[PDB]
């Protein structure tokens, strides 16, 4: 049984807060099956988790990697993952061909969904003498999509398989289903860092894209999300992006002068050099230049 | 015997995604999970497992991390820190004294906990430095505080609460602030990866109001063993507020060791200072510039004295 990451982290902080078993025993939990627990063995209830991180002192958001547990799928997307970085390909084909036989098995499950269109996605992306088919990867990617139509409700997951849609570009991609999942999405607060910079990095993008395609409804679209989108106190970029987001709506809407803009993109190129590494500054320059001579010809262009 | 877990959020935000995904609870009898085990944990009634929950949120595509405050029970210890916390926010004191007297007897006669301590110190400190009129005494304050003080010098792992709870005697400041211990304690958290902007947030806290403080000291030795412990931080590149104390720490650490000159200094806050009007609003920007006017001063006290 996988869930001995959790275990084995409740083991370590245990012992290292010198709390013996009889104190589980004396909260109504059994320090037995939590042994049992903590090897391979038996199923520990949320309710003597709960008791047991409050035993413990734990923030439940403090475990981290260990709240997710090692299924055959996970431990296989792991895999994956580690071997298609190290571009030991051989691995990577073989572990699609077994989940592939794994999932046309297995009971139905989304995130084994997910993942079965992850491995297809980057097999046909990165392994060069890949056997997996474009008309695979469509299918399976039409069931997912149709799902995320007829969905009310995303998550996380939903906004990484757009990214990894928008990627492998076999077929266009679903800009209105982009809005409808990161408003789901952001209803909640995100406590996730990687969450966090996943989303960061599509709304940057996805205004970007915007502005360079001309087209202003679209632009103002995405400008009126990014007014939605909360923004911590400490999260100097993204406060960056959103200033950046309401002067060019003041300059969409003839609210503001070129000017302007010109002073403003010059503070900025200069403070970037505060924070950034110099590929990563000319980079964002790059971009503001880009941005600057697509509102030009917007406003030339009427 | 065994004290209620309120789960109930668990089992309906689990509720609101699987009806939002369109997943008819056949599927997770076809997984392994007894529906009418799920059904009895949504309502008021039994207790789930972990490996159901585990294959749940498979079965709904969850990344775990994103419900996080639906997996914390609404213990009474969780529903009385959430109280008290949310009572003397809005400073109506009469509620946070009586959470107060009430949680402590509740501990008083409660089995062992290192949660349900450290909440008790959590309400004793902020009564005592927020409550004008707290029944709490000093007394208390300082023999809990000892109680977890011995416990944090015997361990040898810490976890984000005992940051938590350094952070609070140091403002406490009945007693005083063990330094040595805060680094212990700042290593071996900063020894995981912290996923959690939570945390990050109150160790980012930590270690700036640490720094400042140490600088306003004017203690040499001090302020350049936070200095090292600093530069060793590790932060995120789209973190540009960390980049930018790490910043600030390099370029103390360079005046202090005689590598750089007062004017680097001032030409340095010159370019923070107009940086940080695109990130910060009027009021954090005279708080930080107010932050780098001290820093500045006390710079210039210590190389006139050394």
């Amino acid at each position: 049984m996988e869930y001995r990451p959790l275990g084995e982290e409740i083991e370590r902080i245990r012992k290292g807060k010198n709390i013996p078993l009889r104190v589980f025993d004396e909260n109504g939990v059994s320090s037995r099956s939590y042994q049992r627990f903590v090897q391979g063995n038996s199923e520990l209830r949320i309710s003597d988790l709960a008791i047991i991180v409050e035993i413990l002192s734990i923030s439940p958001m403090e475990m981290t990697e260990k709240l997710t547990p090692m299924s055959k799928t996970v431990l296989a997307k792991e895999q994956f993952n580690q071997a298609i970085f190290s571009k030991n390909f051989q691995e990577s084909s073989r572990i699609v061909a077994d989940y592939r036989a794994y999932y046309e098995k297995s009971s139905f499950a989304l995130g084994k969904q997910e993942v079965m269109y992850s491995m297809l996605a980057l097999e046909y992306l990165f392994n060069p003498q890949t056997v997996v088919t474009k008309e695979e990867i469509i299918a399976l990617e039409n069931q997912i999509l149709e799902r995320l139509i007829n969905a009310d409700v995303y998550t996380i997951f939903n906004l990484k398989f757009l990214a990894l849609q928008k990627n492998v570009g076999l077929q266009p991609f679903p800009t209105s289903l982009l809005f409808r999942v990161l408003q789901s999405v952001n209803e909640r607060e995100i406590i996730d860092i990687r969450s966090l910079e996943i989303i960061e990095q599509v709304i940057i993008d996805f205004l970007f894209a915007a502005i360079v395609s001309q087209n202003v409804p679209h632009i103002l679209h995405v400008l009126s999300m990014f007014k939605e989108y909360e923004v911590g106190e400490n999260n100097w970029r993204m406060i960056l992006w959103k200033k950046i987001a309401e002067k060019i709506e003041m300059i969409l809407t003839n609210e503001e002068i070129f000017a302007d803009w010109s002073i403003f993109k010059e503070q900025i190129l200069l403070s970037i050099t505060l924070f950034l590494p110099k590929a990563k500054q000319e980079f964002f320059a790059g971009q503001l230049e880009k941005i600057e001579d697509s509102l030009k010809e917007i406003k030339e262009n009427g």
